[PDB]
């Protein structure tokens, strides 16, 4: 193990992505990881105007014909439908027509008319995604439907990047997709990795404390990173499929701790829709998954499996219990 790692930084999927590898003689695995990230991003994205991704092709043929997909895309949609059903529909990967309408976080973000919202709300239904295992096809049964895998894609890509690392016998690494972090092994000095818990009121990178972890994923969601401000009001990017407007409760941010990044990524939307106390109860039903909640009043809460582990450092915030 090296003290100073091999590291590479790129700007993919609209954010800074950094990979670090501490195993001596594994520098070329950095390129293998970024190759895998770019491969999956091109299959999943709906934000490339000059190319038609696999998800784009599914959306173009909604209500027309099933679309052949690769194993990566078939699996991601498979899991997205599982998180959608488990959420009761609060999380729904068919929210595509609504999230494309607002386009929150992009240069052309817009608050749509109520008539525009009412036109896309009947299109959101995860049960209308028809899957054929033998043909490996995905079919949107209704015209106008659109998939949006943005809430689970980074977790899946993070897991697949770790798979490339493990296949190359990498033992000590840090995968940072911006809001999706996986720490592999321990610090070369023997300590657990001190993972920073994002400050939801400050730009990405600023933290309110540290969580020691090893071989674990930490995924972050918040309201102040991607939002649109019009006429005094702000609208964050986590939208309610039943109303067409953002989920507005007492959560400012939440960090979900899990063995697999797709699980923490996929559980975030349903957890977010339930507020602080309801979201904590939701996380307590998943063994091996825990979370740190941060209120709009700067109160910090730990689920049962994380009690006493989080090291709060920002004095603007206070630890609180239920
Ligand atoms: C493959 C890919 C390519 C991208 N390319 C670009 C790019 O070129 N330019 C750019 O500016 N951004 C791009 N992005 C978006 C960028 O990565 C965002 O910062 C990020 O996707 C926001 O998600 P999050 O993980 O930070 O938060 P999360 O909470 O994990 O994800 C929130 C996202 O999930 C979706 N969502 C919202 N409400 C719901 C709901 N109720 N149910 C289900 N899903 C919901 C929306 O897409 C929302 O943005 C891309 C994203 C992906 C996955
Ligand atoms: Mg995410
Ligand atoms: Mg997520």
């Amino acid at each position: 193990l090296m003290d100073q790692p091999y590291s590479k930084t790129d700007f993919l999927m609209g954010t800074v992505v950094t990979l670090k590898i501490y195993d001596k003689g594994k520098e070329d695995v950095l390129d293998k990881g970024f190759d895998r990230i770019k491969d999956l991003a091109a299959k999943i994205t709906t934000s490339d105007s000059e190319k038609t991704s696999e998800v784009d092709k599914i959306n173009e043929q909604a209500g027309k014909k099933p679309v052949k997909v690769s194993e990566d895309v078939y699996y991601l949609i498979q899991e997205g439908l599982k998180y959608s059903e488990n959420s009761g529909g609060s999380f729904d990967i068919t929210i595509g027509p609504l999230t494309s309408l607002w386009h929150i976080g992009f240069s052309d973000a817009r608050k749509p008319s109520q008539a525009e919202i009412d036109a896309v709300l009947p299109l959101i239904n995860y049960k209308d995604v028809k899957m054929n295992d033998k043909d490996q096809t995905v079919y949107l049964e209704k015209e106008g439907m659109e998939l949006d895998l943005g809430a689970i894609a980074k977790g899946f890509i993070t897991d697949e990047t770790l798979k490339v690392f493990k296949e190359n016998k990498v033992t000590t690494s840090i995968i940072d997709l911006g809001g999706n972090i996986y720490v592999q092994g321990n610090n070369p000095n023997g300590n657990k990795w001190n993972v920073g818990i994002q400050d939801p009121f400050s730009p990405r990178g600023s933290v309110i404390g540290k969580l020691p972890e090893s071989n674990m994923s930490i995924v972050t969601s918040g309201i102040y990173e991607r939002y649109l401000e019009v006429d005094g009001k702000t609208y964050h990017h986590i939208l309610d499929p039943k109303t067409g407007y953002p989920f507005d409760n007492d959560i400012a941010g939440v960090s979900i701790v899990s063995k697999k990044s797709i699980d923490g990524d996929g559980l975030s939307t349903a957890t977010f829709s339930k507020g602080i106390k309801g979201g904590m109860d939701y996380i307590e039903q998943f063994e091996g998954v825990d979370a740190i909640f941060i209120s709009k009043e700067k109160k910090v809460y730990e689920t049962s499996g994380l009690k006493g582990q989080f090291e709060l450092t920002d004095k603007d915030f206070q630890m609180d219990t239920l």
